[PDB]
């Protein structure tokens, strides 16, 4: 009833250990959240079209343009690592453990509060908040996945990172279709380049509601809602990077001449002259037998087009990569390997104190060596006639189309048979974490914003939305618009998430890579003089693993 | 519900006697205890540092550099006797019984209630309170003692000593680590000694909140949070004093020579030769056997090091001690003996009509005659060749190192494998009850706050805090104020500490020490013409015991 | 005295006069209560020769 | 022995290689070889 709590905060983090090092990690997650009325009650179809931005010429890689459905509705999402676990945590278990599964997943609703503004009482005049205990939330679980996927954390817009600090969801809006073509053009191009929004494929339109796919509860203050236990089903994810790429898969070549005094240039010899030598190539020309040129079982990671930008129906948009990272020290081509780039705010990371709309980022660049470096790429003539000729060779530097800013690797694709992969790292905190699969009839091997797929059937997004609280005066048949009282609500969330891992163990003589504290580092992970704070990335495949 | 209570008032002390004289002392604690909303919802590293008044060279015993972790908790803290007993009561335990057992402690909140201040309504104009029915209560209960051990009655911060006056929890905050040099100084040392503030090992760095460690209960007007019955183990803790020190230790001198009249200087004599006596001593040079060279079977009390401050990574600290009290009639020297000293306020003791900002202070001197005078220490030469040459002995008189007001006691220790102690006496009411013990491999063989330290597990530290109450508008990705309805909360507690005491007999031909009233003493029993009121320390070992 | 900007010098205070604090300590004499001077249950470690 | 858990919200001190330190647990050239003093109780606790 009304003074009766239906709840309990709960933002604890169990670890329990099984037999043979199976571990059963129950994550825990409580928040406050703060929610108000809609703007409207109303669904809105609203286009978005820059063509001040996309008219630029050059400028074809800035479209914003289209379509998208406004709803009443807001969403509590809830997929994100920092939802889940705090540093401390994170350091648990990416140091010590191997792998992690994907068990269950649960959440409720409880203590719900619904408080009236309504205002104006009186002199200077100040306002003035009552409780409304008559007044409902309302509360809509699409279990049956009924409605567009929409995971937040790919616009920073789910629940908080901090217990301690209250959050709030975020409107729901989703996709709508809509015709688009926009040709590529740079400065120099004269006239206007066509960049029309076409409009609507009726064949395609999908107009979807809350109210007619999902069964939807009011909660009053003493009222709870919560929701079943889901259990996934996926693959493992891993928590060791692979640090082989093909030059360094299997039988390294025999040392005739070992170095016999400690040293910097001291360097072994193999003693056999390269066209003298024994193994097996994929060159049916030379007799040259060469590190670069010795056969390996098959080829780890691919080159892929970039910046590749593609072009359908809607739009264009940039061709997405998988593998990372492939550079030597220091130096990587975040674009030829796809190296994600995160931007968020105080809610989920940037430091708490800091003013101004500026958003913090990072690009997450993974320790899984499975990329490339295309400076190092080429391609020879088919004779093998060497050192090189220029008219047998195409460098990186060779422009291709009469582009100097353009060579061979910007449209290169050596995805193949005998391609080999790794999935996604996880990122934490900003990461997401599972996702739900594409209904095409042939899927993709991997997704490249979260390591959990859910071919199965992932977990219904969660709505929520104030109640219309109507005032005496109200005309359904009036063109103007509702007057409501001006309403609001504070409800607690709670949800539990279960893992289970498994723990690794030392098999080398070395030490290896683990998380830790650091002179330098050390102060991301308290608060400051006022009320802190700030959550870091932190990488997470820190162990290595071994391909072969 | 909301119209329904929950719990029911009762600061009563129950004495059951049992057989072989076993009494089961039930105190029973209630209060009404208040909380205001927190001065943020955010928790703070703050660091104090008073160069301030340490710069000065000589002031270094003044040091208040640290750092702190400031919660947005406030702290349930009852460990005090003055929270459980009334005068009356410690009178009755003190003068009856003989030792005593902590045997259970158990407590619960009832009766809690909300309410919103708001607001400037109306009329020159007032300000005006009214209940927030659906608002809540956050409790924690730390039963797994993850956190940080405070008890509140060092700082004579536990709950009130009156039934019938309210009280309050205080702000919770905890130490975080921090290195720190300081360098000892005279009012002559000039130039700078170095007086620094290095800043924090991160190897020593543990951030902790109530939200990740502990199970929050949300307690609107209609619920409860009650803690199961917590079970001691610890010692007995003795009421009574023992009286001898070495000399008076065993067989006395048989007196050849007894007086025969009454009187004041009708002495006895021995009636041997010093040097013609039998007997046992440490002395293997003369054959000298006076009461003060002749064996004893051990030591009684130790001499130790005072005022002494050492310092270790965080700064300087007073060395403690043990004992006391050692001085004669009316003289003791209170650093030696380490006598505490209590400062209180009103809540715990002062007048409570008394305005203005100085605390109530007292000196406890125990009862138990084990420490020492130190004015009567002495040092002499291995040949013993007596009267003493002043260069043959060494005094509390003669300079060390060369200083006018120091000597050879102040550095002096003489605790050893013959040493013999007994526990800190109860300080009544101001005194700690129990205290956790320190995690260390090896452990204290006392403390000196309390008498019952839990070598099994404590009962966990019971926090509480005002649930963010919002206001319609709030952004948490803004930097900007935290937007709260003042709020604030009273709710009951109440407690039942158990205790297993022992019936005394008397075993002597003469009466013994006991409290009682006195034509002094009576009026600090007893309100006032207003509203009185004074509670005043008053000692626990009266009645002698016997050493050996 | 709580801050109220961040930074490397913006100290927090007790914000209490050092002789009229409230608290426990084994000095008989003074009224001075400070952290060097405030009692602690034991004493960790120990200096030696 | 016994596993550890996470009680704090920062992280802690643990053992790892290190753009320095990342040569003394690898042989060398010739056969190596050496082997470092590494401390032990890197995990903070709490006395009270
Ligand atoms: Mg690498
Ligand atoms: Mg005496």
């Amino acid at each position: 009833g009304v003074g009766i709590s239906t709840g309990t905060f709960n933002n604890q983090t169990e670890f329990k250990f099984l037999e043979n090092g199976w571990v059963y990690i129950t994550a825990n997650s409580s928040r406050l959240v703060h929610l108000n009325m809609p703007e409207s009650e109303n669904y809105r179809r609203v286009v978005v079209n820059n063509l001040d931005k996309t008219a630029v010429n050059g400028n074809m890689a800035l479209d914003d343009t289209h379509a998208e459905i406004v709803t009443p509705w807001s969403l509590v999402d809830a997929n994100a690592w920092g939802v889940w676990f705090n540093p401390g945590d994170w350091q648990l278990i990416v140091n010590t453990m191997s792998e992690l599964h994907l068990v269950s997943f649960e959440q409720e609703i409880f203590n719900v509060v619904l408080k009236t503004v309504s205002e104006s009482a009186t002199q200077p005049p100040t306002k003035v908040y009552n409780n409304d205990l008559t007044a409902s939330l309302m509360v809509a679980l699409d279990s049956n996945n009924t409605m567009p996927f929409t995971p937040a954390a790919m616009r920073s817009e789910t629940l908080g990172f901090y217990p301690w600090k209250p959050t709030i969801p975020t409107p729901w809006r989703y996709y709508f279709q809509w015709d688009r073509t926009l040709i590529p053009s740079h400065t120099g191009t004269s006239g206007t380049p066509t960049n029309i929004y076409h409009g609507t494929d009726p064949d395609d339109v999908q107009f979807y509601t809350i109210e007619n796919s999902v069964p939807v509860h009011l909660l009053r203050t003493g009222d709870e809602f919560a929701t079943g236990t889901f259990f996934f089903d996926c693959k493992p994810c891993r928590l060791t990077h692979t640090w082989q790429t093909n030059r360094a898969l299997g039988l390294p070549p025999f040392l005739n001449s070992l170095p016999q005094s400690e040293g910097g240039t001291n360097f072994g010899y193999i003693g056999v002259q390269q066209d003298k030598r024994r193994g097996v190539t994929q060159m049916g020309n030379t007799n040259y037998i060469t590190e670069a040129t010795i056969m390996r079982p098959a080829e780890v990671g691919y080159s892929a087009p970039y910046y590749s930008f593609e072009a359908s129906t809607q739009g264009p948009f940039k061709t997405p990569i998988a593998a990372g990272r492939g550079g030597a020290q220091t130096d990587e081509n975040q674009a030829a390997d796809g190296d994600p780039r995160y931007a968020f705010g105080r809610q989920h990371g940037q430091k708490t104190t800091t003013t101004g709309e500026t958003p913090e980022r990072f690009t997450y660049i993974a320790h899984q060596d499975t990329g490339r470096y295309p400076e190092g790429d080429w391609i020879q003539n088919i004779n093998f006639n060497l050192p090189v000729t220029d008219d047998n060779v195409l460098l990186p530097t060779d422009p291709i189309g009469g582009k100097t800013g353009i060579n061979y690797t910007n449209i290169f694709n050596t995805y193949g048979p005998l391609t080999a992969l790794n999935n996604v790292p996880p990122v934490y905190p900003n990461g997401q974490i599972w996702d739900k699969e594409f209904d095409t009839d042939l899927k993709p091997r991997l997704h490249v914003n979260a390591p959990f797929v859910c071919q199965n059937n992932c977990p219904g997004q969660l709505f929520v939305k104030v109640a219309p609280n109507l005032t005496n005066q109200y005309d359904p048949d009036a063109s103007a618009n509702m007057s409501r009282i001006v309403t609001y609500s504070d409800f607690w969330w709670k949800g539990k998430l279960v893992f289970k891992a498994k723990l690794r163990a030392s098999h080398t003589w070395n030490p290896i890579q683990q998380m830790s504290i650091n002179v330098d580092n050390q102060f991301n992970y308290v608060p400051s003089n006022i009320g802190g704070m700030k959550i870091v990335y932190e990488k997470s495949q820190l162990a290595p693993r071994k391909l072969y």
